[PDB]
């Protein structure tokens, strides 16, 4: 599964990457502070595409992507909505973690192997 | 009129441009396949939802005037009346399509002002 990618996908990835270092804040969806679905929602809204506010809702939009076909901008939903990240290439994802670390870039593999969470959806708006 | 409040489009254009670092430079280019200097700034803003002039010279008139000390990520820096254009990304750095040998890079605004022979003729906030 390698559905059609667009400028909005690569642009959402670039906006998310530029937000690295932003604070984590419960319910946040702006540069003042993001939660996990608020960062992905914000990145796509700024690229001109509205996606649902919750990780669970983000799991149903766009086209299904297979793991090996991930491209920058793909939304990775974890354990049915427990978490959401945005793929930025090189096996890395950008995501709002917790108040101690804020918005970071880290390994998809490390999170899948050690967080206790599993990828339940990979979507390409 | 002068140094007006920035928007998400400004910070978003800066993020999109920074993500294009490593892209090839190509004469007349305005896509990830290859960019010229004004093609990169136009593309970054189009992806952030704003249409700006295609040429560096036209970008000198877009949006509002900005003074050097008030630059914020997303500000367009026009050089020698359109000879070059770059986008400020903060920390004194700008992203720009240089030439085929280096492609799109991030480099110092002060290094370019002091040694390129070019001068800032306009700083604009779309």
């Amino acid at each position: 599964l390698n559905p059609a990618g667009s400028g909005s996908n690569s642009s959402a990835a670039g906006i998310a990457a530029s937000m690295v270092g932003s604070p984590y804040v419960w319910g946040g969806s702006s540069p003042a502070g993001f939660d996990c679905s608020g960062l992905t929602s914000y990145a796509y809204a700024q690229a001109g595409i509205s996606i649902p506010r919750t990780a669970g809702g983000q799991a149903s939009v766009g086209s299904a992507v297979s793991y090996g076909n991930m491209q920058p901008g793909d939304l990775i939903v974890w354990s049915g909505g427990a978490h959401v990240s945005i793929y930025v290439g090189g096996g890395q994802m950008v995501h709002a973690t917790n108040p101690s670390t804020g918005v970071i870039t880290s390994s998809v593999s490390f999170w899948s192997n050690n967080s206790g969470q599993s990828i339940t959806a990979i979507r390409r708006p």
